[PDB]
């Protein structure tokens, strides 16, 4: 029930679009809110987790829009565009990408997504 996860996220109103990809980014397991990445965007993100410098350059792009790279490590990648942003987290088997709108505080959206990641990881996913 991967779809329930993305529905749960946007249902809170803290995230308006969320997608769950396989760790490799070769398949979409769930999507809610209508998030649709550009042809090479998921690749940049997936690669970014192992090599942030890569992202740092050209930048992080989601649905065409560029986002400042606020953070990038082995498990988390945070995107920023003023009041709006994106949260990318990698678990044992997935890559979760969520977007929060301007009226939502970045911190609240981030907490909700990181907690999903913590749960999944602790349960082997």
């Amino acid at each position: 029930s991967w779809q329930a996860y993305t529905d749960n996220l946007i249902g809170t109103g803290k995230v308006d679009k969320a997608v769950i990809y396989s760790r490799a980014g070769d398949a979409v397991w769930a999507t809610s809110g209508g998030l649709s990445l550009q042809p090479n965007e998921i690749g940049e993100i997936v690669q970014g987790f192992d090599n942030p410098a890569g992202l740092q350059s050209n930048g992080l792009h989601i649905q065409g829009q560029k986002f400042m790279l606020l953070r990038a490590d082995d498990r988390s990648i945070y995107g920023r565009h003023d009041a709006e942003g994106v949260v990318c987290v990698r678990t044992k088997q997935t890559v979760i990408i969520a977007h929060y709108p301007p009226t939502v505080q970045a911190g609240e959206a981030t907490k909700i997504v990181e907690q999903l990641a913590d749960y999944l990881i602790g349960v082997q996913y």
